[PDB]
């Protein structure tokens, strides 16, 4: 007896492609690598309950290649497999609402993702790939599994791998529309004079070296090619936020002077992030956990600030 069922294949879970599969052969023998809501069914034969269901496959014809690129803005051949592998885990995570924001219950070293997700919900940012647009909308509503799996895939991190928040934000920002963002800096050395530089896009909203936006405006000390220490300060800023990052160090966060921040306790190869948000008071969100305080001091590694347009007064 020959037995078949109808299923649909997809790369973006929107555009469906009708298929007829032989129930005596595995999905892999018929489609190549195949996934059912994240689960790898490549070595599995069709079941009756599969009729009418949607399966992800790899982009193995030109139609799927175009659909995949338009949705994800990547042509990495291993992307869909990494996204599905992550999703099979992230769909089992829990996403509690904590102080009005979608968080993530701790699992699989996902603290860096929780902090990143909580941060995104407090800054003005639009994603460019439809995959991220669609999944971020769902994440804001509380169903963040597909968004978290996409972050992992885009960042080339597997579930359980230790992650860095600054690096993760850099990747997400690279897939965001920051074309309107502009930064002008000036650098003064007593021996070499001045040099002004203009930064755009991701480099216009991120800085590595100090956590304090105010000190960035007053001036920070850096090396120069001659051997002297030069001073760098912010001349002009056009962006809806800025992100200031530094190696973790004890730092005091004062209510009302920042938007949110990331706290890291541990060492290079192992640690834990928490999220601090400045609202009516200071709330510390640690996955599902919530505490509050009027003051905060801790090992801070990233601080986010509101912005619109800033121009210096330094002459
Ligand atoms: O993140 C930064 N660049 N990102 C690059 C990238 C490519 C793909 C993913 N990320 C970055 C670079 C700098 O030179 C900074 O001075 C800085 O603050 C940030
Ligand atoms: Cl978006
Ligand atoms: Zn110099």
């Amino acid at each position: 007896e020959v037995r078949t069922i109808k299923v649909f294949t997809t790369v973006d879970n929107i555009n469906l492609h009708t298929q007829v599969v032989d129930m005596s052969m595995t999905y892999g023998q018929q489609f190549g690598p195949t996934y059912l809501d994240g689960a790898d069914v490549t070595k599995i034969k069709p079941h009756n309950s599969h009729e009418g269901k949607t399966f992800y496959v790899l982009p193995n014809d030109d139609t799927l290649r175009v659909e995949a690129f338009e949705y994800y803005h990547t042509t990495d051949p291993s992307f869909l497999g990494r996204y599905m592998s992550a999703l099979n885990h992230t769909k089992k995570w829990k996403y509690p609402q904590v102080n009005g924001l979608t968080s993530i219950k701790w699992a699989d070293n996902n603290c860096y993702l929780a902090t990143a997700l909580l941060t995104l919900q407090q800054i003005e940012l639009k994603f460019n790939p439809p995959a991220l647009q669609d999944a971020y909308y769902r994440a804001r509503a509380g169903e963040a599994a597909n968004f978290c799996a996409l972050i992992l895939a885009y960042c080339n991190k597997t579930v359980g791998e230790l992650g860095d928040v600054r690096e993760t934000m850099s990747y997400l920002f690279q897939h965001a529309n920051l074309d309107s963002c502009k930064r002008v800096l000036n650098v003064v050395c007593k021996t070499c004079g001045q040099q002004q530089t203009t930064l755009k896009g991701v480099e216009a909203v991120m800085y590595m070296g100090t956590l304090s936006y105010e000190q960035f405006k007053k001036g920070v000390q850096i090396p120069c090619t001659c051997g002297k220490q030069a001073t760098k300060y912010l001349v002009q800023q056009e962006s809806p936020f800025v992100m200031m990052s530094a190696p973790p160090a004890q730092y005091e966060l004062k209510h009302g002077t920042f938007t949110c921040a990331s706290e890291y306790t541990g060492n290079y190869q192992c640690g834990h992030y928490k999220h601090i948000t400045s609202k009516e008071t200071l709330y510390c969100i640690d996955g599902a956990l919530l505490t509050k305080s009027s003051e905060y001091k801790g090992p801070i590694t990233d601080v986010f600030y509101k912005e619109n347009s800033y121009t210096t007064t330094i002459k």
